[PDB]
C-alpha cells in the first residue's frame, strides 16, 4: 500500500521499517533453533535508479520509513489479537483396608473319686485351658493431584516476504567459492562446515507480532502405608489332687501355671512428591514491560497497554515459513544436487539420536529432580510375588497313623490353601502358587502354617513359621517343634523400582 519516492524524499533520516533484518535469516529444521545466521544480505536499500521505497507507518505516528528491495510487500496488519487460556486439572484416589482376627478358646477338666468301704479314701482333680488370639490390619492410601495451565497471548502486527532472487551475502559467496565441486566423504566434512553456520533452511515470509506465554505445571503424588499386628496366647492350667484316709492321714497337691504372651507390630511408611514448573516467554517489547511483566502471576492492565502502544515500534517472532537452501543457486548448476542429499542425511542423523527431545529415544518418566514433566510412579512397593517348592522333612503329624499333613499361606490378608497327600512324613508337592500384585512392604508378614488333618471339630497344628517378604529368589527354612518345612519364592521389583522392598526409584529421573 506504498509507492517509490524521489530524490529529495529520500534524503533525510529515515529508519527501516523494524524488524526487516530479521527476513532471510537460516534456522535449523531439527532444533527449530535460530543460530543466527544470514544467508543472503539485507543491507542494500536503493534500486539501481537511485530511488527509495519511502512507505507509511499505520500504527506509527504518522510518519515514512525505509523498506529494502529485497522486501515483497509490507502489509502493516491492522489489528490481530489473540488469547488462548487452557486449564486442566486431575484428581486420583485409592484406599483399601484389610482387617482379619481370629479367637480360638479351650478348656479341660477331669474328676475322680474312689472311696473304698475298709478304711480308705482317694480323689484327684485335673484341669486346663488354652487361649490363642491373632489380630492382622493394613491400610493403603494412593492419591495423585496433578495440574496444568497455559496462557498465550498474542498481537500480529507485520508481515512481509521475499522473492527468489534476493542478493546473497558476500561472506556467503566466499563459503561457496571455498565450497567443493560435488558430493564426497571426505569433501561431506566441509559441508557441515557450512551447515552450522548456515542452517538448512532460511525465512522466505515472516509476521512480525508480540507474543506472551506462560505455562505451569504442578504434580503431587502422596502414598501412606500403615500396617498393624496383635498376637495373643494365654495358657493356664490347674492341678489339684488331694487323697485323705480314714485314719488321720492326707495329701494334698496343687499345681497352678499361666502363661500369658503379647506381640504388637506397627509400621507406617508415608511418601510426598511435589514437583512445581512454571515458564514464561517474552518476545515483544522495548525492555519496558519487563518490569512487572515478568514477576508476579498477575499483571495490570496499564503496563500492558504501554507495552502494546510502544510495541510498533519493536517487532518480534509469531510465525515463519522455511525455504531450502538449494533453491537460492543458479538454475543450472550441478552443485544443487550434491548438496541436498548431505542435508536430508544430516537431518535424519539429527532425527534419531543427536537430537531426541521432541520425540519422547524413548525417555524416562520421573521429573529427575530438575524440569522434565514425567510422571511420578502411579504404583510403588508393588511385586509379583511367587511361592513354588513346597516341600518338610520329618514329620509326626498323625500318631497312630502317618502324618496328614497340609500348609496355609497367609499374607497381605489372603489366606490360601494347599491340597492335601495321605499318609507322608515328609511329602512335598507341585503347587505353582502366584500372588500377582502385592505389597510386600506392608502386606504384613508371610505366615506358612502346618496343619495336621486328623478329621476333627479341633485340627492338629504342626506349626507355623513368620518371614518377612523381601525381593529376589530367596530361600525359606524353618524348624519346627517337631519336623521342619522348607521352601522358595521369588517376588521380583515392578520395573522403575528395586531393593529389598521395592521403594526406592534406581534411576536419576
Ligand atoms: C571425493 O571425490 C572428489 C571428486 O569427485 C575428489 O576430489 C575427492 O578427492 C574425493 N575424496 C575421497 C576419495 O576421499
Ligand atoms: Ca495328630
Ligand atoms: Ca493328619
Ligand atoms: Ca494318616
Amino acid at each position: 500500500p506504498c509507492y517509490t519516492a524521489t530524490r529529495s524524499e529520500c534524503k533525510q533520516k529515515h529508519k527501516f521499517v523494524p524488524g526487516v533484518w530479521m527476513a532471510g535469516e537460516g534456522m535449523d529444521v531439527t532444533t527449530l533453533r535460530r543460530s543466527g545466521s544470514f544467508p543472503v544480505n539485507t543491507q542494500r536499500f536503493l534500486r539501481p535508479d537511485r530511488t527509495c521505497t519511502l512507505c507509511k507507518n499505520s500504527l506509527m505516528r504518522d510518519a515514512t520509513q525505509r523498506l529494502p528491495v529485497a522486501i515483497t510487500h509490507w502489509r502493516p496488519h491492522s489489528s490481530h489479537c489473540q488469547r488462548n487460556v487452557a486449564a486442566a486439572k486431575v484428581h486420583s484416589t485409592e484406599g483399601v483396608a484389610r482387617e482379619a482376627a481370629a479367637n480360638i478358646n479351650n478348656d479341660w477338666r477331669v474328676g475322680l473319686d474312689v472311696n473304698p468301704r475298709p478304711e480308705a479314701n482317694m480323689r484327684a482333680s485335673v484341669a486346663g485351658s488354652h487361649s490363642k488370639v491373632a489380630n492382622f490390619a493394613a491400610e493403603k492410601t494412593y492419591q495423585d493431584q496433578y495440574n496444568f495451565n497455559s496462557d498465550t497471548v498474542e498481537c500480529r502486527m507485520y508481515s512481509f516476504r521475499l522473492v527468489q532472487k534476493p542478493p546473497l551475502h558476500l561472506d556467503f559467496k566466499k563459503a561457496l567459492r571455498a565450497l567443493p565441486r560435488n558430493f564426497n566423504s571426505s569433501t561431506e566434512h566441509a559441508y557441515h562446515r557450512l551447515i552450522s553456520s548456515y542452517g538448512t533452511h532460511f525465512i522466505t515470509a515472516v509476521d512480525l507480532g508480540g507474543r506472551i506465554s506462560v505455562l505451569t505445571a504442578l504434580r503431587t503424588c502422596q502414598l501412606t502405608l500403615n500396617g498393624l499386628t496383635a498376637d495373643e496366647v494365654g495358657d493356664c492350667l490347674n492341678v489339684e489332687a488331694q487323697v485323705s484316709i480314714g485314719a488321720q492321714a492326707s495329701v494334698s497337691s496343687e499345681y497352678k501355671a499361666c502363661e500369658e504372651k503379647k506381640k504388637q507390630h506397627k509400621m507406617a511408611t508415608s511418601f510426598h512428591q511435589t514437583y512445581r514448573e512454571r515458564h514464561v516467554e517474552v518476545l515483544g517489547g522495548p525492555l519496558d514491560s519487563t518490569h512487572d511483566l515478568l514477576f508476579g502471576n498477575q499483571a495490570t492492565p496499564e503496563q500492558f497497554s504501554t507495552w502494546t502502544a510502544s510495541l510498533p515500534s519493536n517487532p518480534g517472532l509469531v510465525d515463519y515459513s522455511l525455504e531450502p537452501l538449494h533453491t537460492l543457486l543458479e538454475e543450472q548448476n550441478p552443485k544443487r544436487e550434491a548438496l541436498r542429499q548431505a542435508i536430508s542425511h544430516y537431518i535424519m542423523s539429527r532425527a534419531r539420536w543427536q537430537n531426541c527431545s521432541r520425540p519422547c529415544c524413548q525417555c524416562e518418566c520421573q521429573d529427575s529432580k530438575v524440569t522434565n514433566q514425567d510422571c511420578c510412579p502411579r504404583q510403588r512397593g508393588l511385586a509379583h510375588l511367587v511361592v513354588s517348592n513346597f516341600r518338610a522333612e520329618h514329620l509326626w503329624g498323625d500318631y497312630t497313623t502317618a502324618t496328614d499333613a497340609y500348609l496355609k499361606v497367609f499374607f497381605g490378608g489372603q489366606e490360601f490353601r494347599t491340597g492335601v497327600v495321605w499318609n507322608n512324613n515328609n511329602p512335598r508337592w507341585t503347587d505353582k502358587m502366584d500372588f500377582e500384585n502385592v505389597l510386600l512392604s506392608t502386606g504384613g508378614p508371610l505366615r506358612v502354617q502346618v496343619w495336621d488333618a486328623d478329621y476333627g471339630w479341633d485340627d492338629d497344628l504342626l506349626g507355623s513359621c513368620d518371614r518377612s517378604p523381601h525381593s529376589g529368589f530367596h530361600e525359606v527354612t524353618c524348624e519346627l517343634n517337631h519336623g521342619r518345612v522348607k521352601f522358595s519364592y521369588h517376588a521380583k521389583c515392578l520395573p522403575h523400582l528395586t531393593g529389598g522392598t521395592c521403594l526406592e526409584y534406581a534411576p536419576q529421573g
